[PDB]
C-alpha cells in the first residue's frame, strides 16, 4: 500500500499475494481462532480501506458468516457517519471531502482520494477506524464461534490441568469484561471449576499463590496431566 520511500514519499502498492495467500492460509486452518484477530491487524499494517477491504473480500469459504460483520462493519459505520461525517455534514468548498461512512469503506472514495485525505491534509487514518470496526466485528466473531461459556468450563478428575487451564484461558480470551471481571472469576473458577483430585492440590495452594505457582506445584502433583497425581 502507500509506503513512505527513502525520499520519505508515501507511495501506494499493491498487497504482497504472498502475503494475501497467507491472511487466507491462517483463516483456512484457524479461521474463527482468536489469535487472527492480533494476525489480522498484523497483517493489517499500513493497508488502505480499499486494498484491505478487498483482503476481507477475498476471503471466502466460512466468510458467508463474514456477511455479518460486513454488515458490522455497515453498523460502525452508520454511527461513525453520526460521529464525524455528521460533525458538520455539508461543509465550505476548496477542501477534500471529510471522509463519510460510505468513504470510510472505500466504496465512496477513488483509490488516489484514500490516499489523498490520508496523507495530503494532516493523517487520517481512515484505515485504523475501519479496522478499528473490524477488530469489533472479529471480536463479535470469536464470540460467534466461541463453543462454551466460562461457567460452562469444568474440569474432571480425569481431565489434565493444563486442558483446563488452556481451555480456561481459551475461553478466557474470548471472555468480554476485562481483567477487572476476568479475573475475579478467573481466580474463583481456577480452584472452583477444577477437578476434586487436583483440587485437593490447588486448595493446598489456598489465597494467593500466582498462576505461575499454581501451575508449578500442579505440575510438581502432575496436575496438568489429570490430576494430583503423581503423573
Amino acid at each position: 500500500p502507500i509506503v513512505q520511500n527513502l525520499q520519505g514519499q508515501m507511495v501506494h502498492q499493491a498487497i504482497s499475494p504472498r502475503t494475501l495467500n497467507a491472511w487466507v492460509k491462517v483463516v483456512e486452518e484457524k479461521a474463527f481462532s482468536p489469535e487472527v484477530i492480533p494476525m489480522f491487524s498484523a497483517l493489517s499494517e499500513g493497508a488502505t480501506p480499499q486494498d484491505l477491504n478487498t483482503m476481507l473480500n477475498t476471503v471466502g469459504g466460512h466468510q458467508a458468516a463474514m456477511q455479518m460483520l460486513k454488515e458490522t462493519i455497515n453498523e460502525e459505520a452508520a454511527e461513525w457517519d453520526r460521529l464525524h461525517p455528521v460533525h458538520a455534514g455539508p461543509i465550505a468548498p476548496g477542501q477534500m471531502r471529510e471522509p463519510r461512512g460510505s468513504d470510510i469503506a472505500g466504496t465512496t472514495s477513488t483509490l488516489q482520494e484514500q490516499i489523498g485525505w490520508m496523507t495530503h491534509n494532516p493523517p487520517i487514518p481512515v484505515g485504523e477506524i475501519y479496522k478499528r470496526w473490524i477488530i469489533l466485528g472479529l471480536n463479535k466473531i470469536v464470540r460467534m464461534y466461541s463453543p462454551t461459556s466460562i461457567l460452562d468450563i469444568r474440569q474432571g478428575p480425569k481431565e489434565p490441568f493444563r486442558d483446563y487451564v488452556d481451555r480456561f484461558y481459551k475461553t478466557l480470551r474470548a471472555e468480554q469484561a476485562s481483567q477487572e471481571v476476568k479475573n475475579w472469576m478467573t481466580e474463583t473458577l481456577l480452584v472452583q471449576n477444577a477437578n476434586p483430585d487436583c483440587k485437593t492440590i490447588l486448595k493446598a495452594l489456598g489465597p494467593g499463590a500466582t498462576l505461575e505457582e499454581m501451575m508449578t506445584a500442579c505440575q510438581g502433583v502432575g496436575g496438568p496431566g489429570h490430576k494430583a497425581r503423581v503423573l
